[PDB]
């Protein structure tokens, strides 16, 4: 198909994320190639190279078509594409499980593989519910979180997403009614944690778990909070016997400047989800980890098992690339890489603070955010960034980047320059 | 890792489908290769080649490592592994969506890609709920199904799975309470459809959709029902203004002897899900299709959009291997192949009817089932079949197979022989 044929088919037949059919303000841009930090996109019938400043939605940490990850895929392809995980096991699952339990916060000793972040969140919720049932406390079935969060799009996942951002108006009484604390502030405020505890105390007997994104809330608004809150959450959860679940689907694998965002606080959750960067952005794969105690309590309960088992559970191909992606990350000085990346974002985004439409500029590891005073118009922003050789996709009032770890200092400055120019335009109407 | 090392890591750290940690009666068997219809498994520490009678849980329709599918993946890998589907589109998505709209039952014009069957089911449910909100009828939010079904493991999907199979007993107070009709029978009985309609009619004002597996109910018990039931459901849903959703995640792509099981009935659902065999068993991918009416109504609704968007939506690699898989199926006489396989299954399973513990033997396309009168002991059944060069995984009282379409007559004879032998041992 030609780019124009692809556009025709797409407009008629393809749903996009959170999109309409037939009512799109802009056609999607055709992508024809991806290599390293660069995408080849079609603009006015001509191919252009632009930087993937979004890491293709947080996924492409090593960039596209990395030889180590390509080779990992083709090597696994040559022996075994997939077998069912019911009754069989294999080397890719075992290797990845071994790696994951070694590098995640201490105590996370078992691994349940699934195909997407949303599913891994539901698995985590199931683990928590079956846990309490194994303890003779089936009343403990609700979840608690803070506002501003995002945990995926399946119906249990939605129930703990920010109610305003996810227009929960659309749903309910179909959505489960969960417990929400106020938005967690950026700066540490002991009063917030005290009120969180007081709220939790009122519901402790009906709560299976607190579920939060640690340090960075992604799709809910690219907000950062002080890691000390996570220490408070751990303590509250321990004292009130509520499980603590960290959703690290966006934050995992070095993105915030630590291997996992929990590491900024030295905190171990009872249950943890990982996903987006797990395969280096090649294939869908997620994992839910839990402690030995959680696993043994579920296993000793009425069901005798965790009642979940996706078709492609522990897919050999996905597990193989993920093994290579994690090993590639661990085999280099990733911490220095991310620190340098953050310094580049900070230096490059500084001039945005003085722009009329800009409310905040914030950086946390390989995450750079310009917060504007109005919703960013994509019909203006997207082509403006493409004119500057960068793929940017703002959402709501945010012009942001989560660049691949392989971006050079020059590439980071090109990315931040484009973000600055988009923000300048936002203040021009 | 060596097989011995794999087993050790596995026992300590790996969950399996619906399994325990530390309480497994039998270790899982180490798989080390898969080629064509055969798996290489480790038995007594030695690699042995056995037939994948289960198609690796319905997925491996063209067998493992099919040169055309390996090549499709390898070719895409050199071009573009993945890009975000927010604000971008690409050739593998467009090619696959065109194929899928062309070959599915008439009227399914739009395609929402996701990464698994359970997600595609929740997407279908979301489409139904947003559709009726768009029509100014927000009370229409419940689902109706018949018993015996399986639709996946996410919490909404669980709410329409069979209450007994799904151990809803362990879920008291957490699942949505849905509307269940009695088990749909094998043989066509107009009284069943009339009762179904009467039950639906009294709930019509609160029902968004009927959701069923068409013709074959898989993980809920490998039960077949007369296609005419689906004709009746289409009629009932039309007349009572309730959307009809077929979950073809197990039945799709030729498995029941029609390209999609809805084709047996000559009926089109408003929303359809596909998944397991979509990529030919290479990679996780699923799709939810809906009519233009559903799509336009959602898009004119209050959200102005379907409120869903998975990270890996329309992944180029998965879409590329799916295109090759679907084209491979469509470019051969698949209909004859499935007919031959069904004949092979019928002939090979016939002697099992006489066996003392066997209550039923049934075949539908490339699906063969021996139903026994008691639970099949996996500790006995599985090494028994392995002894005979076949990988089989019974569940409950069922010894069954969904072999790859590439299985030769000799291979079907071998699978069926092993199945008969497992059923014999059950009677002991
Ligand atoms: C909810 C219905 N049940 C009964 C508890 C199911 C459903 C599906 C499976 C799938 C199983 C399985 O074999 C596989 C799941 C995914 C790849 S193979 C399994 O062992 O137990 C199940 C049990
Ligand atoms: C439920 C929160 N919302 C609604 C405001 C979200 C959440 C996530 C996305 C992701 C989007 C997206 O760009 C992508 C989704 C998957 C790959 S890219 C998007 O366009 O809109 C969203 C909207
Ligand atoms: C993206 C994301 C999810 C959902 O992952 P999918 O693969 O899109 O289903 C869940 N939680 C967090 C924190 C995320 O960033
Ligand atoms: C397997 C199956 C599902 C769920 O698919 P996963 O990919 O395992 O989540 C849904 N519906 C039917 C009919 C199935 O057979
Ligand atoms: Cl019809």
């Amino acid at each position: 198909l030609t780019p124009e044929q692809i556009i025709a088919v797409d407009g008629a037949h393809l749903w996009h994320p959170y999109s309409s059919i037939g009512r799109e303000a802009v056609s999607p841009v055709v992508a024809v190639a991806a290599h390293g930090a660069w995408l080849t996109l079609i603009r006015d019938g001509q191919p252009i190279e632009v930087l993937d400043a979004m890491s293709s939605w947080w996924t492409a940490i090593h960039g596209h078509g990395h030889p180590a990850l390509d080779q990992a895929l083709t090597t696994q392809l040559r022996v075994m594409n997939h077998v069912m995980f019911g009754g069989l096991t294999h080397e890719p699952a075992a290797r990845l499980a071994k790696l994951l339990v070694d590098i995640t916060p201490a105590g996370l000793d078992t691994v349940f593989f699934s195909d997407s972040g949303s599913v891994s969140v539901e698995v985590a919720a199931k683990m928590a519910l079956q846990y309490w049932r194994g303890r003779g406390l089936p009343g403990k079935r609700r979840l608690m979180t803070w506002r501003g969060g995002y945990h995926g799009d399946t119906f249990l996942a939605m129930s703990i997403c920010d109610p305003h951002g996810g227009m929960h108006s659309l749903w309910t009484d179909v959505l489960a009614a969960q417990v929400f604390a106020p938005q967690v502030p950026r700066d540490y405020d002991p009063a917030y944690s005290a009120a969180f505890e007081a709220q939790l105390a009122q519901h402790a007997g009906e709560l299976a778990a607190v579920v939060v994104e640690p340090v960075v809330q992604g799709a809910g608004g690219m907000r950062f909070h002080d890691p000390r809150y996570l220490h408070d959450l751990r303590d509250i959860c321990r004292r009130y016997e509520v499980l603590l679940i960290f959703d690290e689907i966006a934050t995992g694998f070095g993105r915030t400047g630590a291997l996992f965002a929990a590491d900024h606080a030295g905190v171990s959750p009872d249950i943890m989800c990982v996903g987006k960067a797990l395969t280096g952005g090649y294939l869908s794969l997620a994992a839910t980890l839990c402690t030995a105690d959680v696993a043994h309590t579920i296993s000793a309960g009425a069901a005798g098992a965790l009642m979940h088992g996706p078709t492609f559970m522990a897919n050999p191909l996905a597990c193989a690339v993920s093994v290579a992606s994690v090993e590639l990350l661990l085999g280099q000085d990733w911490r220095t890489r991310i620190t340098e990346l953050a310094a580049g974002l900070t230096a490059g985004l500084d001039t945005a603070r003085a722009l009329p439409a800009v409310t905040d500029v914030r950086v946390c590891g390989a995450i750079g955010v310009i917060e504007c005073d109005r919703p960013v118009d994509l019909a203006v922003a997207t082509p403006a960034a493409l004119d500057r050789g960068v793929w940017l996709r703002p959402f709501r009032n945010l012009v942001y980047a989560m660049p691949p770890y392989i971006c050079t200092p020059a590439e980071i400055t090109q990315i931040t320059s484009a973000m600055v120019e988009v923000a300048r335009l936002v203040g021009s109407l």
